[PDB]
This record gives structure tokens, C-alpha cells and sequence, in this order.
């Protein structure tokens, strides 16, 4: 069931899932309507569930990895679309082969250097380009 802010915001969560703590290479996944576009994993919080423990587990369904989770790097809203997205850093330290979105729609992930991830990005998912600015 998805779960909303007063301002009736959807409450999501995502990883910016780096390959290292040089935080160089990120991890897109496809999009689950278009294949032929990246996206930053992420997704819906449910009841009463912490942002950090949704963040992580949206990265596991979609993704395929875990690892240790890192800051906060800010909350981003989609006007357009009515959702604010808490956004982490996650260090990946374990990449699953046969994950439940790999199984189930078949979604594809890919390193991206983070200037390569935000030209990805900016022109479907521009506030998913700036989670990167900072
Ligand atoms: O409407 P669409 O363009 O098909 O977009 C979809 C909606 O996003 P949006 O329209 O709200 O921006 C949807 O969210 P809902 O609108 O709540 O169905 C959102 O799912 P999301 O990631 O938020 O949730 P979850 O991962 O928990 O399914 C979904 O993400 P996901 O299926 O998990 O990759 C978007 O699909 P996308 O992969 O970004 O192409
Ligand atoms: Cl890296
Ligand atoms: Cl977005
Ligand atoms: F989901
Ligand atoms: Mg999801
Ligand atoms: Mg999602
Ligand atoms: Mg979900």
C-alpha cells in the first residue's frame, strides 16, 4: 500500500549505489515501462517504515544489492508528479545474481560513471539527475 506526507506527497525511497567509497560508479536499473531508460532504484515506503530500511529495500527488490548504508544525502520532490523521494548513499557490498525484478520484469542494472548516470537521466528524471549535484 503506498503512504503519502500531510501534503498528500507519495513517500518514497532510494540509493545512490556506488561500486566504491570513492563514490565514481553508480547503479541504474531500467525502467519498468520503458527498458530502453535508466532510472535511480527506488520506490514506495509502507506503513511505519523507516526511509533508510525502505531505501535499502527497494535497492534489493529492484537492484539487486546490498550494502552499507550511508548519509542521507536530502528529500527531493517531484512537483509533477506528487512524490518526495529520501535519498541515500548506499556502498554496495553484495551483487545478487537472480534478483526478484530480474526474475519478475526482467529489469536490467548497469554501472554508470556519475557524470554518465546525470546525461541518463536528465532528460526523463531530472530530479533524479540532481540527487547527484551535491
Ligand atoms: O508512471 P510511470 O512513468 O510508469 O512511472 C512509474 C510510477 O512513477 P511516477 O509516475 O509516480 O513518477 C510508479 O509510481 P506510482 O505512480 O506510485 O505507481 C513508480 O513506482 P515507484 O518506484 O514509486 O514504487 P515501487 O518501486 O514501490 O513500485 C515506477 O517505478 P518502478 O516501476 O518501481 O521502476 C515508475 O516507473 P519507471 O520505472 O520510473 O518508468
Ligand atoms: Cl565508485
Ligand atoms: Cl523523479
Ligand atoms: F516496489
Ligand atoms: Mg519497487
Ligand atoms: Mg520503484
Ligand atoms: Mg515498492
Amino acid at each position: 500500500t503506498r503512504t503519502y506526507d500531510g501534503d498528500g506527497y507519495k513517500k518514497r525511497a532510494a540509493c545512490l549505489c556506488f561500486r566504491s567509497e570513492s563514490e565514481e560508479e553508480v547503479l541504474l536499473v531500467s525502467s519498468s515501462r520503458h527498458p530502453d531508460r535508466w532510472i535511480v532504484p527506488g520506490g514506495g515506503m509502507e506503513p511505519e517504515e523507516e526511509p533508510s530500511v525502505a531505501a535499502v529495500r527497494e535497492v534489493c527488490e529492484e537492484a539487486g544489492v546490498k550494502g552499507t548504508l550511508g548519509r542521507l544525502v536530502g528529500i527531493f520532490e517531484n512537483q509533477e508528479r506528487k512524490h518526495r523521494t529520501y535519498v541515500y548513499v548506499l556502498i554496495v557490498t553484495e551483487v545478487l545474481e537472480d534478483w526478484e525484478d530480474s526474475v519478475n520484469i526482467g529489469r536490467k542494472r548497469e554501472w554508470f560513471k556519475i557524470e554518465d548516470a546525470i546525461k541518463v537521466l536528465q532528460y526523463h528524471k531530472p530530479v533524479q539527475a540532481s540527487y547527484f549535484e551535491t
